[PDB]
């Protein structure tokens, strides 16, 4: 059986690998240069978690990215003056995600599909496609235009897929894109700043500050990757509008940002050199065409980056997507039952990144109560009551029903707490009998 897929980043290489393994003829089609091959020229991190460890687990490549990740145990948050407090992610050190650079991860499984027998082949980009003669355009930077048969067509080419955009002129996909305000620039610690500065390794490190915010997460040699997260446009507001060289930026961190200045270096290069990156949610309906054609990954669902599971949704699909196309009847029924698996949990993580913005720098003397009771019936009851992001971080329950799960938790706090001062007030054994009357064992 084949199979040409169009883009060799996290989904499209995975796939490639589990569907070569299974004796698939696998032609791979991506149209950067091969990054396995050194060059002169001159560090992407993001957080692997369980959904995406365990597909690395089944197609056998988890030890060799883990041996080459650094442990995040959990939120380290900074505020101006204040020692930086640390939010553990889980119960311990079992429970902790992983930062792992991009490059290296997607070299690790180009290794990967290429010793399971898939070919690939760089510098060619897919133009369009020819759904009616199964012929597809691909050409080079240059300009120059080739054409190749297909069978079977997987569309892993990301946010920006040529695949769906061809896709999307022979069938209707109920496509529907709601744009983020925000967008994001990547900034540099050193080593050496890290450590002058004792900021934790094995931590994510957040500066909150409301509508825009900055992140880190390290990287082997201890420096960090910067994230900073603010609106493109001003309603007034800070925005990156007003920022109009790296000196702008620098003032702009210096009053805003002012412990976290001191550890950018190279603030104004970086601000200057690196591109202003874009945000968005995008949803479909459906997937595919026919037998002919599937998307998955970020071609099939763009998500706000909030949550750190776009990568980790990206892994789980590719692990799905092999094992429907293994075993169906024909290529056509394979693509509609993958698409009415997946798309209702893409939907779902895509509803919760955008909740966890808000979460998230965007403080109430109520939620601190329900907090402090949700504890209690998660010591309480530790196989029913389990808090949102772990359901979503640790375990690989349909992120559709983590989210129906953590709705019940919510609504049973709420009126749990309501018009009760503190927890002297609240009968606690009556919360936990509730808890077991609309909860169920996992
Ligand atoms: C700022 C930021 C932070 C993030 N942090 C996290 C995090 O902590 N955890 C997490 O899990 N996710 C995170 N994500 C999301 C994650 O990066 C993506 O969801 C993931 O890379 C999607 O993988 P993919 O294989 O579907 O697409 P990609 O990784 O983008 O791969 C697409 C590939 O297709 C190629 N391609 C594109 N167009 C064509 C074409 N026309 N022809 C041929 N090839 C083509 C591209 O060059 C690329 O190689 C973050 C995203 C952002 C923006
Ligand atoms: C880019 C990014 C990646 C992430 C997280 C966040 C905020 C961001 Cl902005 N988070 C969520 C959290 O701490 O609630 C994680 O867990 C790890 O992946
Ligand atoms: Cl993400």
């Amino acid at each position: 059986r084949q199979v040409t897929i169009i883009g060799a980043g996290l989904a499209g290489t995975l796939v490639a690998r589990l569907l070569a393994r299974n004796g698939w003829q696998v032609n791979l089609f991506e149209r950067r240069p091969d990054p396995r091959i050194e060059t002169g020229a001159r560090s992407i991190n993001l957080a692997l978690a369980e959904r995406g460890a365990h597909a690395l687990r089944l197609a056998g490549l988890e030890r060799e990215v883990l041996a080459e990740a650094v442990m995040m145990r959990g939120r380290m948050v900074h505020v101006p003056g204040t020692p930086p407090n640390l939010q553990p992610y889980g119960r311990d050190d079992s429970e902790v995600i992983w930062s792992i650079n991009r490059d290296r991860l997607n070299r690790i499984l180009l290794d990967g599909a290429e010793a399971a027998g898939a070919s690939i082949h760089f510098n060619l980009g897919l133009d369009s496609v020819d759904f009616a003669r199964q012929r597809l355009t691909l050409s080079n930077v240059s300009g120059e235009r080739l054409e190749k048969r297909f069978h079977l067509l997987i569309g892993a080419d990301g946010c920006n897929s040529a695949v769906r955009q061809a896709m999307a002129s022979v069938v209707d996909l109920g496509e529907h894109l709601e744009t983020q305000p925000h967008g994001y620039k990547e900034l540099q610690i050193t080593p050496e700043a890290s450590a002058q500065f004792n900021l934790e390794p094995n931590a994510l490190h957040i500066w909150p500050h409301g509508d825009y915010m900055c992140i880190a997460l390290p990287n082997l040699d201890r420096s960090f990757t910067v994230t900073l997260f603010l609106h493109h446009q001003s309603p007034a507001s800070p925005s990156f509008a007003q920022l109009v060289d790296g000196h702008a930026a620098r003032r702009f961190f210096q009053r805003q940002f002012p412990d976290l200045s001191p550890m950018l270096d190279s603030l104004e290069q970086d601000f200057e050199h690196h591109p202003t990156g874009k945000l968005a949610t995008l949803r479909l309906t459906t997937w595919h065409v026919g037998g002919q054609a599937v998307l998955l990954g970020d071609a099939a669902h763009p998500m706000v980056p909030f949550h750190g599971q776009g990568m980790n949704c990206a892994l789980e699909d590719a692990v799905a997507l092999a094992e429907h196309l293994q075993s169906a009847a024909d290529n056509a029924s394979a693509l509609a039952a993958f698409t009415a698996q997946r798309q209702p949990d893409a939907l779902a993580i895509q509803a919760m990144a955008l909740e966890n913005y808000v979460e998230m720098s965007s403080a109430s003397p109520t939620y601190l109560l329900e907090r402090e009771l949700g504890q209690i019936m998660a010591q309480r009851q530790p196989t029913r009551f389990i808090p949102r992001y772990s359901m979503v971080t640790f375990s690989r329950l349909p992120y559709a029903q983590a989210m129906a799960r953590g709705q019940i938790q919510e609504q049973l706090l709420k009126f749990a707490v309501a018009n009760h001062s503190d927890l002297t007030s609240i009968n606690l054994d009556a919360v936990e009998h509730e808890v077991t009357r609309c909860l169920p064992p996992l």
